[PDB]
């Protein structure tokens, strides 16, 4: 945690904003920790707890996962790469939490969101897994203005890793749930320039983006199964001052490489 906090302050500094990263070794439980407290926006990261939330509430309602779900236009916000495909015909639940995790489908998350109740549902699940950071207020796309300051939408780095480690590790939920969790993450198509560009090839790897795109902010949560140890859990979240700063796929993926090397790779 310290090996790494002088080379995280200068790839912050060049990156011009702030970087949050937590990262846990669930093997010696060895953790690395920078800015790991502060508030970060969320961004489409929801969406992964989106998903796990929807895995819970099926493990009381049988036939969950494979109801139909069907919307009209109106339903379509920008990008809505999945649903817009299935509009005149509808998708099931998994389909649709298959579609916010992998292609970070709005759509398909405010359909979600509606039937979980609203941003206070989903945290109302976070609080209930032991999560006291969390808080999702908002609707895709309203949640990701990323505004200096405002708490509205945001976590922290160490309690996404937290919560992402009882939820794909732990015991937040039961084995069937766990393993589709796990799977959907596993197949995102978001996060090929983030965390898995800082991973090996032969490491298998899950992982949520989220990409507000204003004031620099963008993130990349995963679990990562290095060959011969435990499985890594880390968070990597950024910011900037100015509406206008950039984000940066390769800072994320840059963070995330200090903090396997902080762990020792
Ligand atoms: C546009 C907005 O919904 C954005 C967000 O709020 O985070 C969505 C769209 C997308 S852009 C995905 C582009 N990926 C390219 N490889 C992100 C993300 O990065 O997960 N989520």
């Amino acid at each position: 945690t310290n090996l790494v906090a002088e080379p995280f302050a200068k790839l912050e500094q060049d990156f011009g904003g702030s970087i949050g990263v937590y990262a846990m070794d669930t093997g010696s439980g060895a953790t690395v920790s920078y800015r790991a407290e502060e508030r970060f926006p969320l961004c489409s990261s929801f969406k992964g707890f989106l998903a796990a939330a929807v895995l819970a509430r099926s493990q009381q309602q049988a036939g969950l996962l494979d109801t139909p779900i069907r919307y009209g236009k109106n339903a379509l916000v920008p990008w809505s790469p999945i649903s817009e495909k299935y509009l005149t015909t509808g998708m099931t639940v998994a389909e649709l939490s298959a579609a916010a995790v992998q292609y970070s489908d709005n759509a398909a998350a405010n359909l979600l969101l509606k039937e979980l109740g609203g941003p206070a549902g989903l945290t109302a699940f976070m609080r209930s897994i032991g999560d006291t950071t969390f808080r999702l207020d908002r609707w895709e796309l309203e949640l990701a203005s990323a505004i200096p300051g405002d708490a509205r939408d945001t976590s922290s780095p160490r309690a996404v890793t937290e919560s992402l480690q009882k939820l794909t590790l732990g015991s937040a939920l039961a084995a069937p749930q766990r393993q589709q969790f796990v799977d959907w993450l596993k197949g995102n198509t978001t996060g090929n320039h983030r965390i898995r560009a800082a991973v090996p090839a032969d490491w298998a790897v899950g992982d949520k983006t989220g990409t507000c795109g204003v004031y620099g902010t963008a993130n990349d949560y995963a679990v990562v199964w290095p060959t011969g140890r435990a499985p890594i859990v880390l968070a990597v979240y950024t910011r900037a001052p100015n509406k206008d700063d950039k984000h940066s796929e390769a800072v994320i993926a840059a963070a995330a490489r200090l903090a396997l090397e902080g762990l020792g790779v």
